[PDB]
């Protein structure tokens, strides 16, 4: 239950569990991040990916579909793949060079 | 349209995408990847984080859903879900200490 770093690859998807699972281990399971600190992350280390970071009730209830109290991996997933879909187009109409 | 750097946790899913995006672009559809060359990624640069190189069918069929031979973000997606869960908790049974 320990992410080590590997190739170029397998260190990108390290580097985001490493950096904030060492603060998501406070609250209960140690693989799963916590419902108030994801919101804090997302509008201080993460404000300039997501442009909707007040509006954020959109993918809150689509990550939790168990509802039980904190974001698991497999719940918390649904925002793993807008982190990189909205890193390159984030509004595909308005602006489209970056 | 291109992903460009930003802050450390929106630049370790950055780098994901300008990685093989350059082997990726010339089939259709830029932000779509291919089945073929992700396929080879696995096999090649992504060996040690997904155990399971040979049997990539139980995966790659849950990403190509919509059926049309390209695995574009919203297919490929159910991989990056199991890329950064398959990296710490891989062998949640016999290892769980890397
Ligand atoms: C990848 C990093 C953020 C990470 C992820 C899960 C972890 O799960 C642990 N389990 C433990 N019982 C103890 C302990 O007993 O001190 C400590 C940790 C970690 O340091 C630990 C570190
Ligand atoms: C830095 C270089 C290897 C790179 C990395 C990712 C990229 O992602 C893009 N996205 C797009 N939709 C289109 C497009 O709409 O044409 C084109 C590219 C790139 O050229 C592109 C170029």
């Amino acid at each position: 239950m320990a992410a080590e770093p590997l190739t170029e690859l397998e260190e990108s998807i390290e580097t985001v569990v490493t950096t904030f699972f060492t603060f998501a281990r406070q609250e209960g399971r140690k693989d799963s991040l916590s419902v108030n600190e994801f919101k804090e992350l997302v509008t201080q280390q993460l404000p300039h990916l997501l442009k909707d970071v007040g509006s954020l009730d959109e993918k809150m209830k689509s990550l939790d579909v168990n509802q039980d109290s904190e974001l698991k991996f497999n719940e918390y997933w649904r925002l793993i793949g807008e982190l990189a879909k909205e890193i390159r187009k984030k509004k595909d109409l308005k602006i489209r060079k970056k």
